[PDB]
């Protein structure tokens, strides 16, 4: 905007240009200086209103530290700048209405204050006499200081004079009052603006100590100081380097104001970045970029994301079907293609039978039906299953109850018309007694 | 140098030379904000030539803004003029020319040059009289302006009492021309000063999202291969942490506009280091140290060295 | 005498003032009429009145001299005490101050005559 | 606790415990209006925790 700096030499007549463009040119320094490194425009440092005057409709501000993005500085303690109270009974449609904070910009050929004139252009400027106290020792005196033309408007109106920024939303309650949402963010320079932010990236970080904790007792749970070969470990030393190494990069973000959103944006685009890998279906797409223009879901699907990723099971398992038919030849299904690689078969109920005598008193304690087209096994059985009641129990499988469990042996045909089936049956008639049943296919 | 406050005693008249000493002290004020980020001085922000009166050799500008190791700023768009016309006449027939912006060095005992009458002494703060006034009503009276002089010099350059920053590199062409070269620009405080940075670095990222493509419907597509110890999975399970980990931060520094250089070379420089001892048989000095005050013979060979492993 | 929302009591006996109202023709109506009691709202930074430093915020203290005795004594001195800011705004023109509060209701006579109707009801501490 | 009540006449000079016992005494009048409040003591507007810190064994309040 074509900024001129004086030069003072000798005889020059003093005149207001010359402090003028002065002042301009620190500006522009000092924003070049923070565009080195952030490539960020300015923000909403704090923003704070009154909610006792709500229902009573008006709205008051208290504190509006905002920053506009050509680089202008709005402070209200060291500035002494408040805007009129805001109405709302201009409004009855009592949806939702947004309020945002304005700033004229129109001073090409005199953007000044000339309160003995009228104009459909707003200005930025204004003039007050205050008593400023000398900084040597003496007596004050009267001098003109400036003060920003702050006003607060509407989004649904027209804003085209104005330089905006949005500083909070407004909901209407059940009893017909207002009320004010937490879910909104404003653009921020600092964390310290909009608590609820804060809120949930505190808990996120209590929600990522709780998982270490048990992790470190799971590796204490086979004290991995040698070579385990399985996946079981493989999966386990990994997920621990992936949290060893945020949290004590996040901590002292989070602990503090005043950071700007962009040094706490490429941490959790790293650690989502590397849990992605393995767990969900999800692209890297799911993972979001940053819109510091409005920060309408960058930030919350981000969070909604890294929760669904702290579940995380370490895939050498199991499967855990519950048998379920109406009559008493309960049934279970969706039998995984996987499972013809390395397919074992240590099925087990839960009864009630005081004794060992149950190996009698499962009366079909060979040849229960695999196939999908046996109905009851008292008629319909296989050719080449033998039940041994196991007592006996080997390891992995958690859970364990003796004296109720058994191995289920079949053919090699057997097998595969299972599993090009999917579903398998149990075979004695009295499973609706004290018995609950349960499912089992470990790898080999 | 000696650089001093002033104080605004009431009872102490009015000096010129006050509002000098103030006036550049805020500047000095902006270098301790600014070197609590820096490696190395500075360079340019933009710089765009017009090369119509090449073949009737003569060389001039059109946009020109650059940051100096003193902390002056020179802008053409707002603050200051464009450098005079330069002559290649004297260099007719040689083969490479560096061209260098300049600004004199500055001593404490002159100030500006006194219409070329003293020309032993190369000074700067040329003035201009320019009459802009209208943010009150009215626009009619006459200010002095500083306005800085920059000059272009070409092949020795290095008898400089100058401060020096480099724009441009012209070669001869086989017909005789001299052209601009599309080789490694001279130091940045952007990613905007360089189109052909910004073409090659797309060819780095676009490069990589597909060879994580190729790698994603390897394994997803099977359930058994989500957890398998096979002698291949088990190196792509590791190295898709790599490739899934670095990428979106690239992502975002690469939608951006200007930004410094070297926050970029701290996350190509893990990427380069975690593939780098994965899949070779060499030295881990492969990846090349930073080096600001040369003309950047590092970023186009860093390049270089991951287009290899991606494949 | 009169409290509000706030907390901040208004006597009229002590820490008072009232200014009258100038004009009632500005309206060509008789049934709109009704007179409110605005008090300003809480600058949190800036506070009394002491000036011609009119802002689009009023404000809402004052400054005055008065004699003050209650001592172990018989004289009396000039001490300076803090008293509020009334003014009564009608209900159809603004709400930058405060009202929340009405005191009457004026209908005329045909006769061009303002009077206070005895159907009013002010919102209540007492009977 | 003997609650005293200060005094101001033309000679009574600045003391600390002009002050306090003065603050103390306002305080005493709150109870005593209240007719109400001590037909049963003294009670409990709000009270808001989280529960995060439970797999850490920790507690803090938010609202007391």
């Amino acid at each position: 905007m074509k900024i001129y700096r004086p030069l003072w030499e000798d005889g020059a007549f003093l005149m207001p240009q010359q402090f003028q463009q002065q002042a301009a040119w620190d500006v522009h320094l000092a924003d070049s200086v923070a565009r080195m490194g952030l490539a960020h425009p300015w923000g909403v440092v704090a923003a704070e209103f009154d909610d006792s005057l709500l229902p009573l409709s008006r709205l008051n501000a208290t504190r509006l530290i905002v920053r506009f993005p050509d680089g202008t500085l709005i402070d209200t303690e060291r500035a002494d700048n408040l805007p009129p109270v805001c109405d709302l009974s201009t409004v009855s449609d009592r949806s939702l209405v947004d309020i945002v904070l304005a700033l004229p910009l129109l001073n090409a050929n005199g953007g000044n204050l000339d309160n003995g004139s009228e104009s459909e252009r707003p200005r930025r400027w204004k003039s007050e006499r205050v008593n400023v106290q000398e900084l040597a020792g003496h007596e004050q005196s009267e001098v003109a200081v400036l003060r920003h033309n702050l006003t607060l408007r509407m989004a649904h109106q027209e804003n085209a004079a104005w330089l905006t920024c949005p500083v909070t939303r407004l909901v209407r309650d059940a009893q017909g009052q207002w009320c004010r949402d937490p879910r909104f963010i404003p653009p921020l320079l600092t964390l310290s603006a909009s608590p609820s932010l804060m809120t949930e990236l505190l808990e996120l970080l209590h929600h990522l100590q709780a998982r270490r904790q048990r992790l470190m007792s799971m590796r204490r749970e086979n004290n991995a100081r040698l070579a385990d070969f399985a996946v079981a470990d493989v999966s386990l030393f990994w997920l621990l380097n992936a949290l060893n190494s945020a949290e004590p990069v996040l901590k002292e973000l989070l602990d503090m104001p005043y950071r700007h959103p962009e040094l706490l944006y490429r941490e959790l685009a790293r650690l989502a970045g590397s849990l992605l890998t393995f767990s969900l279906e999800h692209n890297v797409d799911a993972v979001p970029a940053y819109h510091h223009e409005t920060p309408e879901n960058v930030f919350p699907p981000l969070l909604s994301l890294l929760n669904r990723l702290l579940e995380a099971s370490l895939p050498s398992r199991v499967v855990f079907i519950e048998l379920k038919q109406k009559g008493v030849m309960w049934e279970g299904a969706l039998h995984d293609a996987r499972l013809r690689e390395g397919a074992d078969f240590w099925l087990s109920v839960r009864s009630s039978m005081p004794g060992h005598e149950l190996q009698t008193k499962f009366p079909q304690l060979c040849k229960a039906g695999s196939p999908d087209d046996v109905s009851e096994v008292v008629n319909v059985a296989l050719s080449g299953v033998i039940i041994r009641p196991v007592t006996h129990v080997p390891a992995a499988i958690p859970l364990r109850l003796e004296n109720q469990y058994f191995a289920l042996d079949l053919s090699t045909d057997a097998a595969r018309a299972m599993l090009d089936a999917g579903r398998c049956t149990f075979y004695t008639p009295a499973s609706l007694g004290d018995v609950k049943l349960e499912l089992f296919a470990v790898l080999r």
